[PDB]
């Protein structure tokens, strides 16, 4: 007793993005008008290529125009900005949050007032009581709620909710946990004018903005509830030799992020041994017998990653339709990828929620370099 | 059958560190308000003079020193800018610290690194990618597979905070050794002394210090490779009733301003016996002082204050004010330096258990929110 009997499982997945809707094809013009950087058609040049070849066709943005017209140290590279980020993040993280928790709650169809956990994760600002004192306060969740604040994990954030979340679940009977990243990549916006610092271009190419939730419990009432996946593992680890691959510094002029490895050759020559030791208990070697989610980092690394490990067409079409219709929304990325599975697999008639396989492996890429696999099960679809 | 333990998370060793430079209190309001340049303020000084008196600390170890202010003037000065003075000192001692906390628990656990599973950083000070939990990861060797968990910003309510999450890593996972390190270097405060705008600072620079501790909590453990000293049997997290903005610490290019609004030992006080209420109605424990006591030492009147409301006696915050009287503030890791202290003290004089002869305790975590912690933990037997 006192303690849960079977497997975390999600039951409802609920994502949010802001008003703002920009397109990729024009947003070279943009960024380099209102960065009033016309002159500087070396970088408009690579900037174009690099959005040319993101495979992103929109992405939802709080930084609107205006917002830049009132702060303005934003239109500036190393010019002091990061109370003009914090002002913004502060408030607009946990106010995207709710949109996607009360989305997630809608299909839960239970009440907030049985939600006993919350795991909010953001990379975007820092403040004291965090943003899961604000989401408690704006959800109104009981005061009761005991929550865990991952501030500043980076694109793996995603997968580190989930493992977190199962043992929440699974050690405390008839909990449920409300787990939400939403991250506004405005952390990450600097003025052009750098030939010191080209992968803030890569950068800026790929992130977009967005919010997503999901509620996790232990044992659920098949009456009020409907399971989508249950979380049978999770794991995290260092690659080897990956010092320095990404590195965040929180300055004065907000976090600076410089890259050091090439990354997609780092995540494609050591992922097959995280899939390796994660399946093993199932003794699966076939990774196209799986249904996939990996964190879109960017349309290569899964490029790379889909060619070394000789991986059908069909593997990462929901994780590159994320990162085209949403770009890369850093950590809860992964989770719109998980709906986008379960949309999916109804309205092409699967099996199962996994697009019609029976185990499934959730993938985040971050600091460190760090990959956070999780290993899913599936539910069947009637 | 399942893979998970079978009973409760146990802490299985602890270990504290501090730096080298000491600063006693009866020593401090002199040389902060000359290196500050602010012996033109006899009232702020008169003003923090009696604060220290009253702060019943004797000395402090801290990470800042003069050397450390000469060469970051930005530090003897409020607000002017100031994050990246201290970024360049957060980032890199934080994990320091932690680790000359962590090595000494590893000694005294008694098992290899190895056999460290999990692993939970908890620190207010500083924010780095990657983080805390990798530089110390990196540099205490532990495995690359290593699952780890960061707790950036969580106030003063850390210590409790890790011990819940820490239980069920130890409780779900078969096997697993879940090392916990709370590395506290609250320079974030030190700003210059020259504000008649903000004396909430000068009560907060007048307590808080420098530590590190760090526990290994596991369930099952072997009794023939490890000794249990508590159970970890709960945790809870709530906020209290009308506290809107009782801790507000902002992040500015000038550092971690925080302000108060609420006067936070009042406001434990009137909400103290409800949390102990619900955390020990399980096992009907009504009696106060029939249970060994670890509070968060934010200073000598919030103890002062919850002892008078609860009737408690005089030997039940010894520890406590001993660890605030000797070490200070440390934030979150003050609960496990007070932990250290209570198996040492329940040895020091042989009482029954490892909580001063006690069965049952409560540990209790404090802060921004206004967020309550209260861990309950069952003491181990001791010949
Ligand atoms: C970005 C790549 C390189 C795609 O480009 P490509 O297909 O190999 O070649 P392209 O014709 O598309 O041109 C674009 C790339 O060309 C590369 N390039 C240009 N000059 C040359 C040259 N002389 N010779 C060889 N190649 C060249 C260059 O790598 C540039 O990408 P970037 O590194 O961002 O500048 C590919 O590596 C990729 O998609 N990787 C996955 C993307 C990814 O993981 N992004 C995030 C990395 S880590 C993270 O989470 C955060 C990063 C970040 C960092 C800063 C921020 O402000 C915000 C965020
Ligand atoms: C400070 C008190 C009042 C004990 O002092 P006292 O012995 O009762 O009175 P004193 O004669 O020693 O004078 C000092 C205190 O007296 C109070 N006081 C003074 N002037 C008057 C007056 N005209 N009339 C009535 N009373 C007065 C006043 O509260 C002042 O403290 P402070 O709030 O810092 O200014 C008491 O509030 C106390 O110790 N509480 C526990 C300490 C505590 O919880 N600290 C953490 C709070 S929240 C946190 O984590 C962060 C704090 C922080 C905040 C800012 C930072 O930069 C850094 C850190």
């Amino acid at each position: 007793a006192q303690r849960a009997k079977g497997p975390a499982t999600v039951l409802a997945i609920g994502t949010a993005t802001p008003a703002n809707v920009v397109y990729q094809t024009d947003y070279p013009d943009y960024y380099f008008r209102v960065t009033k950087s016309e002159h500087m058609t070396k970088l408009k040049n690579k900037f174009q290529r690099m959005c040319d070849r993101s495979t992103i066709k929109k992405r939802y943005m709080v930084l609107t125009e205006e917002l830049l017209e009132k702060n303005l140290s934003l239109c500036t590279y190393m010019e002091p900005s990061l109370d003009a980020r914090q002002d913004i993040l502060v408030p607009e993280v946990p106010k995207l949050g709710k949109e996607a928790a009360d989305e997630a709650i809608a299909e839960w169809g239970r009440p907030k007032s049985e939600i006993t956990h919350l795991i909010f994760c953001t990379t975007c600002g820092v403040d004291m009581p965090g943003a899961d004192y604000q989401l408690t306060k704006l959800l109104g969740l009981r005061s009761s709620v005991r929550r865990t604040m991952l501030y500043q994990q980076g694109c793996f954030g995603g997968g580190t909710v989930l493992r977190l979340a199962k043992d929440l679940a699974e050690n405390n009977a008839g909990a449920r946990v409300l787990v939400v990243c939403s991250e506004i990549t405005t952390a990450v916006n600097f003025r052009g004018p750098s030939d010191t610092h080209l992968d803030l271009l890569v950068g800026l190419a790929l992130f977009g903005d967005g919010a997503a939730a999901v509620i996790v419990g232990a044992d659920p009432d098949p009456t009020l509830e409907r399971p989508l996946f249950q979380i049978v593992s999770g794991a995290q680890t260092i690659l080897p030799d990956s010092e320095g691959a990404i590195n965040g510094h929180l300055r004065e002029v907000g976090l600076t992020i410089r890259l050091l490895k090439d990354v997609p050759g780092l995540v494609s020559m050591n992922i097959e041994k995280c899939l390796m030791e994660a399946f093993a208990p199932m003794g699966i070697h076939d990774w196209n017998s799986i249904f996939w989610i990996a964190h879109p980092g960017g349309p290569t690394i899964l490029d790379q990653v889909e060619a070394k490990l000789g991986l059908k067409e069909e593997k990462l079409k929901s994780t590159r339709a994320v990162l085209r219709e949403y770009g890369n929304m850093s950590s809860a990325c992964v989770l719109f990828i998980l709906d986008e599975v379960r949309k999916r697999s109804m309205e092409e008639g699967k099996t199962t929620t996994g697009e019609g396989f029976d185990w499934g492996v959730l993938f985040g890429f971050g600091p460190g370099f760090t990959v956070e696999t999780v290993v899913l099960h599936s539910m069947p679809i009637p």
